[PDB]
């Protein structure tokens, strides 16, 4: 799939307002994927143990991990659908060693399309919604596609 520029620019332009504070996305972001889906969890030996979203906003480790991620991505969209490279490593880590299906990255799709339509409403109407949709699919397809190169696809 391609993104037009104008889907980018919606893109962007909301994600400039994310950046303003990229801890406390990340918290909003995990606090709502655990919640929504416990079984995500699961997947973080370090955190497992976080039984309740108080604990989880006391978590350090927590918000620092979200700021990793976001930064992450941030990069990723930054490049316009040129991501080869970014995605490489990411790909290699999550499908070999911490062996996260395609399904748990539709699960966080969600959680972050949730949180930016709670937090910026007028920045995120149904247009840039469907933008950053977009956007999160492509990251999701080309990612499926390496998984399967690097014989997880999953
Ligand atoms: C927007 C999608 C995501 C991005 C950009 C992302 C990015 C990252 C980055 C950059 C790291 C640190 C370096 C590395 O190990 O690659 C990391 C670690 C990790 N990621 Fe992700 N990740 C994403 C989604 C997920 C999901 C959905 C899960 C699990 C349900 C997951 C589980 C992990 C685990 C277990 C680690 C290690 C955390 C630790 O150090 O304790 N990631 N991720």
């Amino acid at each position: 799939m391609v993104l037009s520029e104008g889907e980018w620019q919606l893109v962007l332009h909301v994600w400039a307002k994310v950046e303003a504070d990229v801890a406390g996305h990340g918290q909003d972001i995990h606090i709502r994927l655990f919640k929504s889906h416990p079984e995500t969890l699961e997947k973080f030996d370090r955190f497992k143990h976080l039984k309740t979203e108080a604990e989880m906003k006391a978590s350090e480790d927590l918000k620092k991990l979200g700021v990793t991620v976001l930064t992450a991505l941030g990069a990723i969209l930054k490049k316009k659908g040129h991501h080869e490279a970014e995605l490489k490593p990411l790909a290699q880590s999550h499908a070999t060693k911490h062996k996260i299906p395609i399904k748990y990255l539709e699960f966080i799709s969600e959680a972050i399309i949730h949180v930016l339509h709670s937090r910026h409403p007028g920045n995120f109407g149904a247009d840039a919604q469907g933008a950053m949709n977009k956007a999160l699919e492509l990251f999701r397809k080309d990612i499926a596609a390496k998984y399967k190169e690097l014989g997880y696809q999953g």
